[PDB]
């Protein structure tokens, strides 16, 4: 069995293997990428996204969103307050203001304690799940935007053919700025491209182990746990690496540059928060392995969660017996 440890793997592909994009997919998990929840892709050198990220300070920022935290320094929620709209070139300059801006720090991990002791006590500003692209018409490989469709990966693997659509999200992050422990909707891939910026810090559970993380946060999240049976999709919850370690939860951590791409597999539990200012973009994708996490996805039906069109008729084909209760959780 390849990396049965479920290390973290770091792929190089050259120029070559980076135009096939399903074919490197597999690639990966034959040397068992997969098992670790999470991989690190960096591209070729002959590669670029776009050509320069100078032209970009008046995408629109519609609802950008408060993250303000509630609980223990380890143990927290964050609810989101939405704010009025902003430019990206206004965000930038708040996010670059003493009261939000990076603290001095000597490296990544001085940074990741001073993230895990002070955070509750900040309430940072995240431009989160904006419908767009940054990558040029002209880049063929791994364009986010020119990915084959989870509708066409189901056409393809099952015959049928289903109604919805899949198109990338940007999110523009500062200091603090943090995603809650989650896997994908439909427990799908995800990749994200770090466009520019300062990093991003991921945690991430083997898929394998992923029922201990929710064990876990059921324990500390009782409240929550009784509301809904997948209270994970709402997407709230922070659970620090020191109170892994202290329950024995099986975990991993790495730190994503600006050129870099992550993929999420399915199942993978992740987390993590921004070190300054960036922008990355993200959008699902499926293959062949996915359809029997799909058909096994949990699912929120308690009116919280609420997702896309297009998961739909992925919980309608996958999943016909949760459909009726899932729906009426999003009407
Ligand atoms: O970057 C973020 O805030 C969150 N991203 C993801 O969870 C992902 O790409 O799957
Ligand atoms: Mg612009
Ligand atoms: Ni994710
Ligand atoms: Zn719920």
């Amino acid at each position: 069995a390849q990396n049965p440890n479920c290390n973290i793997m770091i792929f190089h592909p050259t120029k070559e293997e980076f135009n096939d994009f399903d074919k490197y997919i597999a690639y990966m998990e034959s040397q068992g990428a997969h098992r670790a929840g999470l991989a690190k892709i960096i591209p070729p050198k002959e590669w670029k996204a776009r050509e320069t990220y100078d032209n970009i300070s008046e995408i629109l920022i519609a609802t950008p969103l408060q993250q303000v935290a509630s609980g223990r320094a380890g143990v927290f929620t964050q609810y989101h307050k939405k704010k009025k709209a902003m430019t990206v070139g206004e965000y930038r300059h708040l996010a670059n203001s003493k009261k939000y801006q990076t603290p001095p720090h000597q490296n990544f991990e001085d940074l990741e304690r001073k993230y895990w002791k002070n955070r509750i006590y900040n309430s940072p500003i995240y431009g989160a799940d904006i419908s767009g692209s940054l990558f040029d018409e002209n880049t063929k490989q791994w364009n986010l935007g020119h990915l084959g469709t989870i509708q066409d990966l189901l056409e393809k693997e099952c015959g049928v053919v289903i109604e919805g659509v899949n198109t990338p999200y940007l999110y523009f992050g500062m200091w603090k700025t943090t995603f809650a422990w989650h896997t994908e909707d439909m427990d799908l891939y995800s990749i994200n491209y770090l466009h520019l910026g300062e990093p991003k810090t991921w945690y991430v559970v083997p898929p394998e182990h992923g029922q201990r993380l929710e064990r876990l946060a059921r324990e500390l999240f009782p409240g929550s746990s009784r509301g809904c049976g997948a209270f994970l999709r709402h997407k709230v919850a922070l659970i620090s690496p020191t109170v892994l370690k202290e329950n024995g939860i099986p975990f991993n951590r790495i730190t994503q540059e600006a050129g870099e791409f992550m993929v999420t597999f399915p199942y993978g539990y992740h987390a993590g928060f921004n070190h300054g200012f960036n922008c990355a973009e993200a959008i699902n994708f499926a293959t062949p392995r996915w359809i029997d996490y799909g058909k096994m996805a949990s699912q929120c039906s308690c009116g919280e969660a609420r997702v896309t069109f297009s998961m739909d008729a992925f919980v309608r084909i996958l999943q016909p017996e949760r459909y009726d209760l899932w729906k009426r959780g999003q009407d």
